[PDB]
């Protein structure tokens, strides 16, 4: 879809609600993909089987992120983890997009974190939200904790309102930083909506990342809607600021190649461009 310059973006956005397009719009993104040369077979290998905390979210095979193999006396295969390299804004792959790991895979969402050089983690969830398990907790409470060959220690956590910044160290033991930046303003009542403090979350997370050679980790619950919704927000303020334009649609449609169901749901979808409106009027 077209590169909408900011100045007319506002009426642009007005005019799908007013207009109520937004609807075909979104699906037009969900059917657009159409599996074309798209396959999940790693993801639905038996070894993989407990590795996935959905049965319906995979990792497509192109653009997983694949772990080293190791050989375990159990024999299994040792490559994978729910997570797909996701395209940003001039910058293939600049995200890992990922499942919240569970009790057993935080060794390998960890290592994943080692292997392919990550400095920098975003969390678009709290542990459990009305009351259900979302993400199991991966770093220390209080400290230090080994998973498996990955010793991690938090050194500090910057407690804000609607957002926590945990800075620990990652160390493999068989011989680094990676800050978290993890929102936790999620509504009981109702649904999410508000701009201010998600753009600053969203600009300070852009701001610790700018430099890093690595990728960031983007993971929510499943790792596809919250996570989706970050990653173009968070292109779309690079666009917007490097050319003054504005592609969603044909930014998202670009990395619903790469993970499955990134963006999830119309409501996120819209979100996007109410809050993107927003940002610009300053
Ligand atoms: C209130 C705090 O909300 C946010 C904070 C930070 C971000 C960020 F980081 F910029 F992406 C985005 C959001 C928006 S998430 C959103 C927006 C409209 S519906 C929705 C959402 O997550 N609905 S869900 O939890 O029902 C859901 C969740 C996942 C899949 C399907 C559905």
């Amino acid at each position: 879809g077209p590169a909408i310059p900011i100045k007319h973006f506002p009426k642009h956005v007005a005019d799908l609600h007013a207009s109520s397009g937004f609807t075909e719009e979104f699906e037009e993104v969900q059917s657009c993909t159409v599996d074309l040369g798209i396959t999940a077979d790693s993801s639905n290998h038996p070894d993989n089987k407990h590795k996935n905390r959905y049965i319906n979210i995979v990792a497509y095979d192109h653009s997983r992120v694949k772990l080293a193999q190791l050989a375990e006396k159990d024999g299994k295969l040792t490559d994978y983890i729910n997570a797909n390299y996701v395209d940003g804004y001039n910058r293939p792959k600049a995200y890992i997009a990922a499942q919240g790991p569970l009790k057993s895979t935080a060794e390998d969402f960890w290592r994943m974190i080692w292997e392919h050089n990550v400095e920098v983690i975003v969390m678009i969830t709290n542990l459990v939200e009305k009351g259900r398990r979302k993400c199991d907790q991966y770093w220390p409470a209080d400290g230090s904790e080994e998973y498996g060959n990955f010793l991690v220690t938090q050194k500090s956590v910057q407690v804000l309102a609607y957002y926590t910044v945990r800075n620990f160290t990652l160390r493999n033991t068989k011989i680094r930083v990676v800050t978290q930046y993890h929102y936790t303003q999620w509504p009981d009542m109702g649904v999410p909506e508000y701009s201010l403090p998600v753009l600053t979350f969203v600009r300070k997370a852009a701001y610790a990342k700018r430099h890093a050679v690595g990728p960031v980790v983007v993971h929510c619950s499943a790792g596809v809607g919250r996570t989706g919704t970050y990653i173009v927000l968070d292109s779309m303020l690079q666009q917007i600021q490097h050319e003054g334009t504005v592609n969603i649609f044909g930014f998202l449609k670009h990395i619903r190649s790469q993970r499955n169901y990134l963006v999830q749901t119309e409501e996120q979808y819209v979100f996007i461009h109410d809050t993107l409106v927003e940002a610009i009027l300053s």
